[PDB]
C-alpha cells in the first residue's frame, strides 16, 4: 500500500490478543504502545523525546500485526498519548520513504 | 529516492543560507530545529512529544532546502535535541510511506 501524510498515518494493529491505533514512525528508533497488561517478563528502561524521558517495560520477543503483516520483535509499554510503531518493526514489514 | 529504514533517515538541508543535519520524521505533525539566529518575523509557542512540552520561536513562510528539494513553511525553532523534518514540510517535497 502507498499512505500520504496529509494526516497523521494511523494503522490498526493487533498485540495480546487486542487490536489498536498506531502512527507509523519513521523517526523512532523504538516502538512504544500505551500501558497494557501484557504477561511474563520484562526489564526497567528511559526513553527521551521532545520534551524529556519518561519511564517504560521492555518486552521481547512480541508478535504484532501491523496493517495485516505479521512481524515480531522488542515492544516498550509505558504511559504515551498515542501508541508509535519505530524502525525495530517497519524494517520487518518491508517499509520506505519515497520523494 | 527510496530510502529504507535500517539507519535513521538524516538527510542535508539548508536553512538561512547554513547547511544542517535533520530527521525525516513522519510521526511528527510540525518541523522543529535547533537553536539558530534565523533571519524573519516570530512569535512565542508551546509544543509536546514524549516526555512532555517545550516553549519554541514560530516562524512562518520560511525558504527550505531538503535533500535538494524545496519547501516554503512554517520552522519551530527551540531546544530540541535532533533537527525534525515534519508532516507540513514533507507533503510540500512529495513524500509517502510505502510498504
Ligand atoms: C517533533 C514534535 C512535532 C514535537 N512531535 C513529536 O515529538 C511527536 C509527538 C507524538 C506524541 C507524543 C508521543 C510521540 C509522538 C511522535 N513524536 C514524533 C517522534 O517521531 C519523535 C521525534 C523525535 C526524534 C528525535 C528526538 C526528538 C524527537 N520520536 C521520539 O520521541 C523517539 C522515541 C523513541 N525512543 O523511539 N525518540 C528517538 O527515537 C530519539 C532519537 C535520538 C535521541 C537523541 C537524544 C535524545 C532523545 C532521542 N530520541
Amino acid at each position: 500500500p502507498q499512505i500520504t501524510l496529509w494526516k497523521r498515518p494511523l494503522v490498526t494493529i493487533k498485540i495480546g490478543g487486542q487490536l489498536k491505533e498506531a502512527l507509523l514512525d519513521t523517526g523512532a528508533d523504538d516502538t512504544v504502545i500505551e500501558e497494557m497488561s501484557l504477561p511474563g517478563r520484562w526489564k526497567p528502561k528511559m526513553i527521551g523525546g521532545i520534551g524529556g524521558f519518561i519511564k517504560v517495560r521492555q518486552y521481547d520477543q512480541i508478535i504484532i500485526e501491523i496493517a495485516g503483516h505479521k512481524a515480531i520483535g522488542t515492544v516498550l509499554v509505558g504511559p504515551t498519548p498515542v501508541n508509535i510503531i519505530g524502525r525495530n518493526l517497519l524494517t520487518q514489514i518491508g517499509a520506505t520513504l519515497n520523494f
